[PDB]
């Protein structure tokens, strides 16, 4: 990665649909990667924010991070230009023991996106079923 | 949502082990459960910590999370207990408005797991290589 | 050079428009070329003007400079005129040498038409975006 | 945005000329798409680069800003080593609103193409004549 | 010139080890690529950078520099943790005239690694002194 | 480490090139051994020269210094004095600490010679760095 487009397949409540992020680029103050709706319409668009430490020394504990932005806009009455009226967010970070494997780091990427898959999560979530 | 246990299947480097989380120590303070490693002392290492949002108070919004830890153990000679360092984590939220719909929360869920699994993050967390 | 209007067809993101901007004179302030479309408010909103920087006594080169000006507008209230909420724009500048020809002129000018109509354009313009 | 040889053909005087810009790898400091005459010496080299960024502090729009330099030497000017005698220059810079189309931003794309086209400019930037 | 894996080998002292380069991209920090080895196990670092340098309006170097860390740890008896005692470095830099050529570039690197090889260089710090 | 005549081959970009430099001896005052060309002018001589030390106080630990100049020149803004012209130049710093062993400072040399040779340097240093 090297990625020239990112495509999230396999989503939405049935998981049927798709979204493609394109690349804007990578922010050069923050070492930021930059991924974000492929749609023309830059001012209401999903986007997915990407970092990982150098890491220095003292981001030696390093973090790998991913932040997940989907507005959701409507058009106001007498105004052209849509706007936001809710927004939905995420933010997930790892890892982050500099002594951890890449067979370790996966089991955290996995033990995630296997549980986020998981209906303990799918009804706490999308219904705000409280655990019991 | 349920107290039930969670079967973590494909998961790993590979996508090919299984791990069983099993809730226990819900604390009614804040309605969360510690999900984890059936059985003896891993219980306690190897876990999942789940929250539940509930809408507004604080403030017309809320917020879930879920804590991951994974730990790495070993022992001196002669001692009584084992210790762990090393130790992995990460951290998954979610954020939503008390407006907020269905298929909006499918999207930041199903994306994420997609987006776990998109070599944009398994290239950030596996080598920690930033998509550069 | 000697104003004319100009009539640029086969243009806006599907190449099918055409704009046509009068010659309506040369402001004497600066020796900015004034080309505009049509009525007695748009005229003053859809414009582009020419001007030439020849060498000087300030030990500068010589210079072609063009500006395109695309404002739109929308939506109007009780107040009831409309008015322009965006405004999308260019600011073209040629810049030679003293001893350059009309080889190098031409050639500027042309690589540029060609620039434009190629891909890597077309997309950092209609996307969003930046190299990579 | 992506990179991939371009060929800028029909330019020059007669409109019968191509550059052949191969691309260069984009350096993360700052985006820039690097397409160039790789055969030539690096203080030769014809060469287009793209800088294309959002809004940030202290900027509101979008912006593409693209320059083309074409450099020409004299082989042997009383040397044995070319030298540069000659310098002709594009810089362009577009700009536009967050919320816009693609539509909208190809207009000012595509009427600069076809102003380029333009007798006006033909003379404007060949002849080096002034507005008149 | 790209990201790319590296594969090394006839090396160390008997001329017989190999050792391959994961890449981590290029670091927006300063615009340099650097490679690694497993990456993920040598949290000790194991790494080599490149450079990747620009003909600047202040300075017209762009040069080539490869740096190489490679430390060796003790591990403390029974640890559970190994550490460095000893970092060998290297650091080689490439400096270049504007008007240089492809084959000028190539004398000076291929010259460098024949003479690193060379019995003289090997000696000196294999064993020896400055050359006498 | 004694100086003797250094022949290389196998250079250049295409590894079709040799190249001859004689002992001229050693500098007293910094134990820089020098390669000289057989050549009557040293400022157009082809030349490698070296030095390694651990000073007793501003140590740290040992390096050496090994440097590549390769100076140009023509005879057409000659014959006379035919200066420099296209200088081209390199070098190496390796350092290593008291306890580094034989085989470790054969590693680092092969592992430099290696990635010299490797395909990432070849073209790093002639059209194109790794920008990405």
């Amino acid at each position: 990665a090297k990625l020239e487009t990112v495509t999230l397949g396999n989503i939405g409540k049935d998981g049927k649909q798709t979204l493609v992020l394109n690349p804007r680029g990578v922010n050069p103050t923050n070492g930021v990667a930059s991924l974000s709706q492929a749609g023309a319409v830059p001012a209401l668009e999903k986007r997915v924010t990407v970092s990982v430490s150098q890491p220095s020394r003292n981001r030696k504990n390093y973090k790998v991070q991913v932040k997940i932005q989907n507005p959701t806009a409507c058009t106001a009455n007498g105004s052209c230009d849509p706007s936001v009226t809710r927004q939905a967010y995420a933010d997930v970070t790892f890892s982050f023991t500099q002594y951890s494997t890449d067979e370790e780091r996966a089991f955290v990427r996995t033990e995630l996106a296997a549980l986020l898959a998981s209906p303990l999560l799918i009804d706490a979530i999308d219904q705000l079923n409280p655990a019991y």
